[PDB]
């Protein structure tokens, strides 16, 4: 219980939506393309997530040995809207990693294993069990 | 599964890493305060869950007859940096609403539990367990 987080959002007028962390602001909307400010509110959740992947393996690459020249993810996840089950939750997350190293194919495997095992937020969504997060990786040499 | 996402985080030099969503960027960075760039990871995934809130909120309000004025969500969380579980994802993560809303407590008490069954973000985080979410409002007349 060491890392604490406080965050807050409004719902301003026209629906749309401003979080703030410290002194940094986002605009979020769940308003559809044509008309939206910012990240929708899933869009928003998943890109935090992606970021805590992205994070963690930058912290964790210098203890394990892997050299990144790039590093980049790609989130998908899908939801029902008229659910049966009552479950209005990301059923199926989606991670595709890409990255730019020198470093060898099983080492890269371990490496990222190793990651989602560190990151938080993947360690979070990794309990739901009405989710499904899949994982592949494009190793670029 | 109607609505799906479609997310792509980028690490920076700078440690810094900036995400995409359709035509939108939000820059996220985990080193502290007095170092970084935007949001933490945690930080906007938590901004992603409150906006989610207010978001349904706002989209049940009007089929619940609850009229609402002013309408901000407070969220606070934690996890563990050197757990003995082997869990580095959120233990906790509190919701604070604040609700300027003419309608009764038992009117805005009904309204949260139902708003709660229903945002996607709140569903999906309901099913941890190494997690847990205390919700309270607080009404404004």
């Amino acid at each position: 219980m060491d890392k604490k987080y406080d965050i807050t959002a409004v719902l301003n007028e026209d629906s749309s939506m401003t979080a703030i962390s410290d002194q940094f602001q986002i605009t979020l909307d769940a308003r559809p393309k044509h008309t939206a400010k910012g990240f929708g509110p899933l869009a928003a959740l998943l890109s935090g997530l992606a970021a805590c992947e992205l994070a963690t393996a930058n912290l964790m690459a210098p203890a394990k040995m892997i050299t990144i020249n790039k590093l980049l993810m790609n989130v998908t996840g899908s939801r029902s809207t008229n659910p049966t089950d009552g479950y209005f939750g990301l059923r199926e997350i989606n991670l595709h990693w890409e990255i730019h190293s020198p470093n060898s194919e099983t080492e890269i495997k371990e490496f990222i294993d190793f990651v989602s095992k560190r990151c938080p937020a993947h360690n979070t969504l990794q309990g739901v069990s009405q989710l499904k997060i899949n994982v592949n990786v494009t190793l670029v040499h």
